[PDB]
RNA sequence: AAGGACUU
């Protein structure tokens, strides 16, 4: 159980595949930033005809990053599109699979600043904004804010290390989804 | 296109 719960950080949903593409193809194309546990390509049951994405599992998180640091990834002649695998028992939450370059940050009450965000963040990857959120009559900051990067990995990245100490506190860091992306 | 055992 313990080692699953570990791999599933190294896990690596790569959608986007050419139908000629197997664990063959897709291994030797990944084995080039880490030795892979595991690689799949999803079927159809009956027909086993592919599902257009699979998976594959690294042995460490450092080689994720190192994968997801040299996109654009082309395997077998398609440029395919790698994401940070979002677990089986979290994807029928609202927003789960939903993409996007803005991070939610709460619990950051009053004392917190958008120097304490970049510090904080910046190591993840390149932020373009970062928002305070403040009242619109009474300027009284309201206890949260925005971070949007020129990427969505860093996003998932930070998400799905779920636990942050901002500033002295226990933030709540998510994504930050429109109405939209939240029927998704 | 979001997970393999659709493997009683």
């Amino acid at each position: 159980r313990k080692k699953r719960e570990k791999e599933q950080f190294r896990k690596l949903f790569i959608g986007g595949l050419s139908f000629e593409t197997t664990e063959e193809s897709l291994r030797n194309y990944y084995e080039q930033w880490g030795k892979l546990t595991d690689c799949v390509v999803m079927r159809d049951p009956a027909s086993k005809r592919s599902r257009g994405f699979g998976f594959v599992t690294f042995s460490s998180m450092a080689e994720v990053d190192a994968a997801m640091a040299a996109r654009p990834h082309s395997i077998d002649g398609r440029v395919v599109e790698p994401k940070r695998a979002v677990a089986r028992e979290e994807s029928g939450k609202p927003g789960a699979h939903v993409t996007v370059k803005k991070l939610f940050v709460g619990g950051i009450k009053e004392d917190t600043e958008e120097h304490h965000l970049r510090d904080y963040f910046e190591e993840y990857g390149k932020i373009d904004t970062i928002e305070i959120i403040t009242d619109r009559q009474s300027g009284k900051k309201r206890g949260f804010g925005f971070v949007t990067f020129d990427d969505h990995d860093p996003v998932d990245k930070i998400v799905l290390q779920k636990y942050h100490t901002i500033n002295g506190h226990n933030a709540e860091v998510r994504k930050a989804l429109s109405r939209q992306e939240m029927q998704e």
